[PDB]
C-alpha cells in the first residue's frame, strides 16, 4: 500500500463528471472541478484541466494524470504550510500518507485547522489524536473514510485498507 493506492480506495474512479459527497462537480479520482452549481462551469474547468474539449468525459490515463498532479499538490501544500510541515516531518511514512489523504480531501487550510489533533500527532499521542480527529464535521459527514484515515494515524499500519 502507498498514498496512491490509499486515495484510489477512498476516492474511487469515475470517468464522467459526478457530484462528490458535498454535491460538488468532480471527475476522475476525486479531482474537484468547481463548487459552482453549473454543469457548464464544470465542463469548462474540465476542458481547461485536460487541455482539450472533453464534453464531461475523460480517459483513464487522463484521470490518473490529474491524480498524480493532485497528490503532488497535496504534498506541496503540506510542505509550504507552517502548521502542517512540522507534523509531517515528525511522522513515519505510513502516518504521512494519512496526512496527505486529509489534505487531498479537505485542502491545506482545512487540515491546518485541526490544531489540537496536529499537536497530538506531533507528540505521538496516537489514541488521543484519534479521539480528537473524530470530533469533526469531517468524521460526521464521511465516517467510513475518516475512520480508515484515523485508524492509520492511530496504528501506523495499513490495516484499515487491507
Ligand atoms: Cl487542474
Ligand atoms: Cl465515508
Amino acid at each position: 500500500m502507498n498514498i496512491f493506492e490509499m486515495l484510489r480506495i477512498d476516492e474511487g474512479l469515475r470517468l464522467k463528471i459526478y457530484k462528490d459527497t458535498e454535491g460538488y462537480y468532480t471527475i476522475g479520482i476525486g479531482h474537484l472541478l468547481t463548487k459552482s452549481p453549473s454543469l457548464n462551469a464544470a465542463k469548462s474547468e474540465l476542458d481547461k484541466a485536460i487541455g482539450r474539449n472533453t464534453n464531461g468525459v475523460i480517459t483513464k490515463d487522463e484521470a490518473e494524470k490529474l491524480f498524480n498532479q493532485d497528490v503532488d499538490a497535496a504534498v506541496r501544500g503540506i510542505l509550504r504550510n507552517a502548521k502542517l510541515k512540522p507534523v509531517y516531518d515528525s511522522l513515519d511514512a505510513v502516518r504521512r500518507a494519512a496526512l496527505i489523504n486529509m489534505v487531498f480531501q479537505m485542502g491545506e487550510t482545512g487540515v491546518a485547522g485541526f490544531t489540537n489533533s496536529l499537536r497530538m500527532l506531533q507528540q505521538k499521542r496516537w489514541d488521543e489524536a484519534a479521539v480528537n480527529l473524530a470530533k469533526s464535521r469531517w468524521y460526521n459527514q464521511t465516517p467510513n473514510r475518516a475512520k480508515r484515515v484515523i485508524t492509520t494515524f492511530r496504528t501506523g499500519t495499513w490495516d484499515a485498507y487491507k
